[PDB]
């Protein structure tokens, strides 16, 4: 089998991407944030504290003839932005773009933190990291991809995120029309539960490529590109007026600037992020100071190839016996 679904930026800055997902019988369609950095499929629900729901579409398990409560199971997750959610668990039928998993664990939120409530466009998350990170207790549950993998034509899922435009998540096949050149595959460590790989280096704009190993994760659920302080300083040094702002929480730059591209290495291959992809707009409404899309990982403990990086590429999440990651230009 295969599946294919369109993924769309939630706003004019590509702050995140949502993909429609059918849950239950009859289907209930929720727009979920596909997150290769986490491993829980959780949704806003009929059980979510009312004051914490503000415009999201909810899953109502009592209206699904295929929903079954997973007895005694609870879940609780926290993310790198300080947000969190928790609740109980059902199993139900989940479909993405034509691909169906029966008995998928659907984590129903009883509580969500303020940043989830305040985002009316995201009805939940669909985790696509490794199932070892799933938070369900006392019996850990598998991701949608892990459950579907054996049925797929090929044990892969691909991310083709758009810049200011729709894109595609495919399951079970590689669309060879969706990229230029070839796909370069690179090794993955699953030991932290992430799609953790090692970039071979970087360049800023038209500058010299620096060969240097940068261990990091391919994370569709993180908006920005988080890299070592040395790399980030080298990038922003090329932008007149750019500075690291403690008050704002990262590098800012004049909104009047035209940004240089940023290249990262995948083996001997190169992915070029156009400069415009690095502009995240005014720091506050009407400001002429703009927030940068490349930020230091120093206060994080891991480098993160988030959407800024991934949207410049066609990315293969290869769940073969030995998982790997593939990147192509597009
Ligand atoms: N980096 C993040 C932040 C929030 C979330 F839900 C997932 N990933």
């Amino acid at each position: 089998s295969t599946g294919s679904a369109t993924t769309t930026p939630i706003d004019s800055l590509d702050d995140a991407y949502i993909t429609p997902v059918q849950i239950g019988t009859p289907a209930q369609t929720l727009n979920l944030d596909f997150d290769t950095g986490s491993s829980d499929l959780w949704v806003f629900s009929s059980e979510t504290t009312a004051s914490e729901v503000d415009g999201q579409t909810i899953y109502t398990p009592s209206k699904s003839t295929t929903a079954k409560l997973l007895s005694g199971a609870t879940w609780s997750i926290s993310y790198g932005d300080g947000s969190s959610s928790s609740g109980d668990v059902y199993t139900d039928t989940v479909s993405v773009g034509g691909l169906t998993v029966t008995g998928q664990a659907v984590e129903s939120a009883k509580k969500v933190s303020s940043s989830f409530t305040e985002d009316s466009t995201i009805d939940g998350l669909l985790g696509l990291a490794f199932s070892t990170l799933n938070t369900v207790s006392p019996t850990q549950q598998k991701t949608f991809f892990d459950n579907a993998k054996a049925s797929l034509d090929s044990p892969v899922f691909t991310a083709d995120l758009g810049y200011h435009a729709p894109g595609t998540y495919n399951f079970g096949f590689i669309d060879t029309t969706a990229y230029t050149g070839s796909i370069t595959y690179t090794a993955v460590s699953t030991k932290q539960g992430f799609w953790e790989w090692t970039s071979t280096g970087y360049a800023v704009g038209s500058g010299t490529f620096k060969s240097t190993s940068i261990d990091g994760i391919a994370d569709t659920g993180t908006t920005l590109l988080y890299l070592p302080a040395t790399v980030v300083s080298a990038y922003w040094a090329q932008v007149s007026g750019a500075k690291s702002s403690s008050s704002v929480g990262g590098y800012v730059f004049p909104c009047s600037a035209t940004l240089p591209s940023f290249t990262f290495g995948v083996g001997s291959a190169r992915i070029v992020i156009p400069g415009d992809y690095i502009d995240f707009g005014p720091i506050s409404t009407g400001s002429s100071s703009c927030f940068g899309g490349i930020q230091s990982s120093a206060g994080i403990g891991i480098n993160i190839f988030g959407d800024v990086a991934l949207k410049a590429a066609f990315v293969v999440f290869n769940g073969a016996t030995t998982p790997t990651l593939g990147f192509a230009s597009k």
